[PDB]
C-alpha cells in the first residue's frame, strides 16, 4: 500500500468542471427552504393559512423575528393573536431545522407579497422609506427587506443585475446596522461581508423561475419591459458606490 | 400537484390592502402599558380608597421613582409604613411586569390628565427641576415634565403642530433619561432618543382617551390654542430640542 | 365601567397644593432617623451612652463606618474597646433598618457635638483642615463632616443660606472624592449629584428647631448675630463657585 | 564517587554531531497533519467509494470550510443528507483532532495534487476569490489559493526560487487568514504571518511526496519552468507580498 | 418625657475636651503590626534559638520577601530546609494576618534597630539596591532602605527635621513600592504615596521604643547630629523626593 | 519581660558581615538544582541517559518545555519517542520539585553541550541566529539560550564579565519577548527585570568551577586566552546598550 502513489494517481484523476460545479451548488449556503415553508404553512394552517401568513409577514416587518419577545410589549388583542399563531404554527426563532417555521421565513418564502407590502409598511420599518430617501431620491420601497433577494432574476444582463443588487445593498447596509448595533462602527465592506451570503443564496435559489422573478421586477417598476433598471434603482446603485 | 411555486405566485397576486394591513400594524404595535387594565386593577384592589391612593402613588412616582422597595430604605417611619401598605394592597412591582401587575409609573401614565397637572405643583421636587428646564428653554411647560404626558397628545393635530409638541416634550425626555440613568452618560441626543421614542409614540397613538379629549387637555394646559396651534413656550422648547446636544 | 370616563373624572379632581406637598414631605428621602438613633443609644448604653457615643463619633470621623474592618488594623486595647461597642450597641455597617445603629448615624444624630469635635480632629480627617485651607483661607472646621447639614437653619435669608451650603459643599466635593475614588474623574456637578440628596434631607429634617440650629451656627462662628455668614464662609462659597 | 560536575564536563566533551542533531530536529518537528494516516483512513472507511467521496469532501472544504456540523445548518435538504452520510461514514471531526481522526481540511491537504487543480474551477466560490487576489497581484496563481498548496512545494529548489514561491503563496495566506477570522482584524502582516507560517513550513518540509514529484506538480501547474524558475505571475505575487500591509 | 431633641442639645453642651479626644484618636489609630506581641511570640516559639532565628528571618525578609512558601519554590535544598523548619517552629504566615501570627516582615519591623543596621551589609541584594538609590540621590542612607525604618523615627523632632527624615525615607518607599508591585505601574508619586504613608505614620507614632531611644538610633546611624539636625545625605534625599515623579 | 529592652539589646548585637552574607547565599534564588538533575537522569536512564539527554536538549531548544503539548503536533515516530521519554524519566512541566525533571532543566544542567548545540540549531530556535545578526554582526550562537548563564565565570575582570553578560542579555531581551508576548510592549529595563534573576543565579551557582567555566568560554571563542571578550561579544554588548 503505497500512499504516495495513491496520492499522485488521485491527482491524475480528471478535474470534471460539470461534476465539481454541481457539488458546489449542492453544498451551497441556503438561508431557508421556501418549498418546505409553504408546505408547513398549508399543513398547520389549513383554510386559514393565507390570511395568517399575511399577519405573520406584517409581524416580521414591523416587530421582528421573536414572537415571544414582541408579545411582552403588545395590546391584549395583539398578544392573543400572536399566542394563537405560535401554538397553531409552532413558530420558533432564529435558525431552527427546515421542518420549523419562523416569521422571517414566511416573509422570505412569500416575497412576492412581502415586497408589495413594504410600500404600505414603509414608515413602520426599522429603516423607514423617508430615511432611505435622504440617501437616494425615491428609494424603491419594494427593495426594503432581505426578502427582496428572492425576486432578483440572475439572468438579467450583468450591468442591470449589478444595479439591482447595488441598489438593494444600500438598504441592506442601513438595515444591518440598525438590527446589529455592533456593525455601526464597521466599514461598508465589512457590513457587506455579513449580508451578501444570504442575499446571493436567495438570488440564485431554485425557487421562482427567472422569467417569473423578472415579471415581478417589472410589475414592481424596478425594471422596464427591456429589463433596464429604473432611474430610482440607478440612483440607489450610485449612492451605494459612494456610501460609507 | 403540490406546486409550491404556483402557490407562492398566486399568494403574491392577492390584495395588498392598505386599510387591512394598517389595522394589523395597529393590532401588533408596541404597547408600553395597558391603561384600562391599570384602572381596573386600581378599582379592584382599592375599592373606596382607590382615588386617594392613586394620587399618593403618582406623587410617589414623580418624586421618588418606580422602585417601591428601594425608596423605602431611605424614608421616614411614617412614609415607609404608607408605602408598605400600598405595596401589599395594590401588589406593586418594579420595572416592566405583565399586564396584570401594577407599578407606580403605570398609575401615573394611566391617569396622565391628573399627573400632568400635578407637575405644576411638583416642579422643584422632580429629578429634573423646572428651574433646570428653564435654563435650556425659557418658561418650559411643566405639564410636559413626565413621560405620562405622551398620553395627552392628539395625533390628529396638524403635522407641524404635532411635531412641535413632541419636540418640546422630547427636550425634557432627553434631560430626564440622562439624569435617572448615570449609565447613559456619554451618548448622543439621537442615542438617548432611541431609548424614549418607542414608549412615547405608543402613548401618543394609543386608543386610550379620544383624540378630541386629548386636545381638550392640551388646550386646558395652555399648550395649544383653540385651533391646536402650540404656545410660544412650546415653540421655544421645540427649537431648543433641534439645537440640543 | 367606562375606564376613559373614570380617567377624565380623575383629571377633574382638585390639585390640592397643601395635600400634595404634605405627601412630598412624607415620602421624602431620609438618610437616618435621629430620634430613633438616640433612643437606641440610651437603650443599649444606659448610664454609659454619652461617653460611648463620644468614642463612636471619634471612630466615625477618624477611622470610618466599618467597625469590623477598622478592628483589623488597631491596637489590642483599641480593638477590645470597639469589640465591646459592637456587642453592646449591636453596631452594623452601611444602611440597615432604622432600628439599627451605625457609627455614622451616631455622628449625624449628635451633630452639635460632632461639628465641635472637628476643630480638634482636623488633621486626622480623610480631608484635613490644612488641605481645605489651600482651597479657601481659614476653611471652617465645623463644616468638615456630612453631619454638619443637620446644623443648617433653612429659614436663614436665601443669600445667607446659599453661602452656608456652598461653603459646606466645597468640603463635600473633596470628601466624596476621597471616600469614593471613582468620583475623582467626574465633574463638580456630577459629584454634587451624589452628596446633595443626603445634605438637603438633613437641612430640612424635623430634628432640632430652626432657632436652635441657628444658635449653633452663631456659636460655631459661622454666622453673626444678624445671621450674616462669616468672612470664612463667604470665601469658601466663592471657592465652590470656581471649583472643578 | 558521584561527581556530577565531572559527569557534566565529560558530557560536554561528547560529539555535537550536526547530522545526528538535524535528524532529531526532523523527528521532533511540528506536524500539522499525517497524510499517510489520512489516506489510510479514507481507504478503510470508504472502500470502493473513497475516491469520489474524497473529491466531494475537498469541494466541501474549499467552499464551506472545516466545520461539517455548522455548514449543515445552512444547506439544502439534499446537501445536508450528503454531508450527514459523509460524517457517519468517515467519522469526520472539526478543527485539529488526533492523528486517527479525519477532517475535511486534512483530506484536501493529503490530496493536494488534486486540490490545487480544483482551485482553478473553484476560484469564484472560495472565501477569498481569484478576482480579489487579482487586485493585489495581476493574474494571481489559482493553484496557490489553499493552505494545501504548501505540500506541493519542493524545498530543494534554489533559495531565491523557493522564497519567491513561498512569498507568492503567503500573499494569499495573508488575505485568507484575515477573511476566515474576523478575530484577527487589526493585526499587522507579520502578526498574521505568525499564524500561518508554522503549518506552511511543516508541509513544505514533510516526507510526503518526493522533492522531484513536488517539483513536477509545480511545473505541471505552470508555476515554475523546466529549471525551477518561477513564472512571471509568481514573481509579481512575491513582490506584492513584500510591499503588502 | 423622651425629648430626643433636648437630649441632643445637652449632649452638644458637654465638653469637647482636646486631651480626652486626642487620647481616643491614639487608642483607635491604624496599627500595622504589634511589636510587643511579635517579640513575645518569637521568645515563646524560639526559646534559646530565638535571637539567631530572628536574624535569619530578617535576612530572609530583606532579600526574598514576605512569602515563605513562595520563596521555597526557588531555593537551594539546604535553604529550603532551613525555611521549612522556620515555618513549622514559628508558624509563619504571609501578608497581614492577626496579631497572634508571625510574618517575616513583622520580625524585621519589631526589631528595626538591627534591621536598619543590616541594610548596610545587604544593600546590593535588596529589591531596590543602594546603587539604584544613589542615582536618584547621592550617597542615599542605607539605614532608610526598608519600611522597618519608620519605627526608628522620633516624632518629637523639630517639624522641619522630622519632615526631612520622612521625605528622605519616602524617596526609597516610592521606588520600593513600585518595584515589588508591577501592578502599581502607571500611577503618580501621590498615588504610590497613598499606599505607604499609613503604615509609615503608624510606626513613626507608635508607643514602641521611646522617643529618646529612637533619636539615639538616628544619631548612631549618622542620620541626625546631636541636636537632631539631619545629615547632608538626608537633606539631599528630601529634596530629591520633592522633585521626584 | 521588657520587650522594649529586649529590642534595644537585639539592636546592640553584632552585625556579622560573614554570617549575614552566608545567609544571603543560602537563601538565594535558585532556578534549578544541577546536581539533582544529573542524578535523576542517571537513575531513570541507566545506560541510555546520555543519548536521551541529547534528544531532550534538542526538544527543549526546538519545541519548548511542555512534552505533552508538543506531542499534539508531531510525527507518529516523534510522538512515540517523546511518550517513551515522559514515561521513563517522569518528565514534568514548569517548576516542579527538585526531585522532578523537565526538558529545560536537562538543558540547563548540561549547558556545556547545550551551548555547542546552538551552533547547529540556530535557524530552528524561537529567535534565530539570522535575526540576532541583524541586531549585532556575527552574534555568538553559544549565547542563544538561558542555559548559557551557567557557563559564565563570575571571576572574570569586571569589564570582561559585564561585556559577556550584556552580550548575552541582547539575546535574552529578544527571547523573553517571543516566549512571553505580553513583554513586547514593555521597555528593555522591564524585560530585564524578568530575566536577570535566573541569569545571575546560574552565573553565581556552585555548579562547574570558575576555571572550568572560563575554559568553556575560551573553547567557545567568547573570550581569548587572556579572558578578553571577542569582537563579536563586544559588538553585542554595545548593541544591548542602545537596544529598546
Ligand atoms: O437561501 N435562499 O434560498
Ligand atoms: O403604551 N401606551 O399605550
Ligand atoms: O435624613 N436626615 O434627617
Ligand atoms: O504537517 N504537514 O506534514
Ligand atoms: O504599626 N506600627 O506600630
Ligand atoms: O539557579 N541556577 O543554579
Ligand atoms: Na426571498
Ligand atoms: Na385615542
Ligand atoms: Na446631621
Ligand atoms: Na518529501
Ligand atoms: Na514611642
Ligand atoms: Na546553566
Amino acid at each position: 500500500d503505497n500512499y504516495q502513489e495513491l496520492r499522485v494517481q488521485f491527482a491524475a484523476q480528471a478535474v470534471d468542471r460539470n461534476e465539481i460545479e454541481q457539488w458546489v451548488r449542492e453544498f451551497a449556503y441556503q438561508g431557508f427552504d421556501a418549498r418546505r415553508v409553504i408546505e408547513l404553512l398549508k399543513q398547520y394552517g389549513g383554510a386559514d393559512w393565507e390570511k395568517d401568513a399575511k399577519k405573520m409577514i406584517v409581524l416580521a416587518l414591523t416587530r421582528g423575528n421573536k414572537p415571544r419577545r414582541m408579545m411582552m410589549k403588545m395590546s391584549k388583542e395583539g398578544k392573543a393573536t400572536v399566542e394563537a399563531l405560535i401554538n397553531k404554527y409552532k413558530l420558533k426563532e432564529g435558525n431552527p431545522s427546515r421542518d420549523e417555521l419562523t416569521l422571517s421565513r414566511v416573509a422570505a418564502a412569500l416575497a412576492g407579497w412581502t415586497c408589495q407590502a413594504l410600500v404600505v409598511l414603509s414608515e413602520w420599518l426599522p429603516v423607514t422609506g423617508t430615511t432611505m430617501d435622504g440617501l437616494s431620491p425615491a428609494y424603491p420601497r419594494h427593495m426594503m427587506h432581505p426578502s427582496f433577494a428572492g425576486m432578483v432574476d440572475p439572468s438579467l444582463p450583468g450591468d442591470y443585475l449589478r444595479a439591482i443588487l447595488d441598489a438593494h445593498s444600500l438598504y441592506l447596509l442601513q438595515f444591518s446596522r440598525v438590527i446589529n448595533p455592533n456593525l455601526r462602527g464597521r466599514t461598508k465592506e465589512e457590513v457587506a461581508a455579513t449580508f451578501t451570503q444570504p442575499m446571493n443564496a436567495a438570488v440564485n435559489s431554485n425557487f421562482i423561475s427567472h422569467e417569473k422573478r423578472r415579471e415581478f421586477l417589472k410589475a414592481f417598476g424596478l425594471v422596464d419591459s427591456n429589463g433596464k433598471p429604473s432611474a430610482a434603482v440607478m440612483a440607489a446603485a450610485q449612492a451605494y458606490k459612494t456610501a460609507a
